[PDB]
């Protein structure tokens, strides 16, 4: 009864690009197919003069027959007419990391301690997503505070994704 449909998810109001800026830890991601990156994922956010939002990303990825990398990635961000929806240019420094164009969305936050982002590559015909991934980033990476964590359950709910996160670890990889 849960409604499902991308078009129905709610964002963050006012979102504030200026407040976002700086060093996000991600403590936990629910995967795309062929997922890229895998743990120890960081990443900084940036918005220059002129309103337009960057960021970086630092990650372990983990190539396929198991060669491990520390993945370097960019990404910069296009405005939509709704704050807080974007569309991400991104690419890896190294011309083989995967490259593409992915809608990004912030779901929520409070700007000083937690972030859910959302991404739905492609639709299903009903209007749900058929390939999803989210991020909740910490600007802690000890983790969320228990209220925040609270919070974030509610928003990967709504997002209906709950059940399919996994905890992103951090151990000094990259
Ligand atoms: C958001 C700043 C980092 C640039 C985005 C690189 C992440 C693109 C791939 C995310 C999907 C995945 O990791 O499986
Ligand atoms: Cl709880
Ligand atoms: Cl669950």
């Amino acid at each position: 009864e849960r409604d499902c449909r991308v078009s129905s998810f709610r964002v963050k109001e006012n979102f504030d690009k200026a407040r976002f800026s700086g060093t996000w830890y991600a403590m936990a991601k629910k995967d795309p197919e062929g997922l890229f990156l895998q743990d120890n994922i960081v990443a900084e956010f940036s918005v220059d003069e002129t309103g337009q939002m960057s960021a970086t990303a630092k990650g372990r990825v983990r190539l396929l027959n198991n060669w491990d990398v520390c993945a370097d990635m960019v990404g910069t961000f296009t405005d939509t007419e709704d704050p807080a929806k974007f569309k991400m240019k991104y690419w890896g420094v190294a011309s083989f990391l995967q490259k593409g164009n992915d809608d990004h969305w912030i779901v929520d936050t409070d700007y000083d301690t937690y972030a859910v982002q959302y991404s739905c590559r492609l639709l299903n015909l009903d209007g749900t997503c058929a390939d999803s991934y989210s991020f909740v980033f910490s600007r802690d990476p000890n983790g969320l505070p228990p209220e925040a964590q609270k919070i974030v359950r509610q928003r990967q709910e709504e997002l209906c994704l709950a059940r399919q996160y996994r905890l992103i670890v951090h151990n000094g990889y990259c």
